[PDB]
């Protein structure tokens, strides 16, 4: 469970990607495709972008970003009450898409990479362990629903 005051830590830094949200989904993709290169191969629609200026330059990759971060924001304004929004996320990564917890892992490390490469102020020691835990419980509770539907990743 996060505290409330964690929450508001990561609403707070949230206020602030959403200052731009195409830039840091395009910050935080670009970084989970070079620190992570498998996790490419799983987007048959981007796996033929060859180098990071092909991968910035990608209208396709831009609009994506916004609906994968639009789709966080929403479970994490929810403070943990987010089953309705993790619900149909959990169906399709699990069923269609088959993303392991390992590559959840993956992308939780570069959205704390992105935050505090751009907003250091705003994103020190305590407001990263806040965000940790809401993506940790993300994660957890996306384990779960992958169960249920049989998916054991
Ligand atoms: C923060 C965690 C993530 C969120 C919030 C998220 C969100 C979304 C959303 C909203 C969609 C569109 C609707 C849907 O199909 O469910 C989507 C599509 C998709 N996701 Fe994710 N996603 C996450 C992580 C990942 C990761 C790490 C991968 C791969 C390693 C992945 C693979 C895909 C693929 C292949 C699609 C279909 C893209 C297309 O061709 O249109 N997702 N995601």
């Amino acid at each position: 469970v996060l505290s409330e005051g964690e929450w508001q830590l990561v609403l707070h830094v949230w206020a602030k990607v959403e200052a731009d949200v195409a830039g840091h989904g395009q910050d935080i993709h670009i970084r989970l495709f070079k620190s992570h290169p498998e996790t490419l191969e799983k987007f048959d629609r981007f796996k033929h972008l060859k180098t990071e200026a092909e991968m910035k330059a990608s209208e396709d990759l831009k609009k994506h970003g916004v609906t994968v971060l639009t789709a966080l924001g929403a479970i994490l304004k929810k403070k943990g009450h987010h089953e309705a929004e993790l619900k149909p996320l959990a169906q399709s990564h699990a069923t269609k898409h088959k993303i392991p917890i390992k590559y959840l892992e993956f992308i939780s490390e570069a959205i704390i990479h992105v935050l505090h490469s751009r907003h250091p102020g705003d994103f020190g020691a305590d407001a990263q362990g806040a965000m940790n835990k809401a993506l940790e419980l993300f994660r957890k509770d996306i384990a779960a629903k992958y169960k249920e539907l049989g998916y054991q990743g």
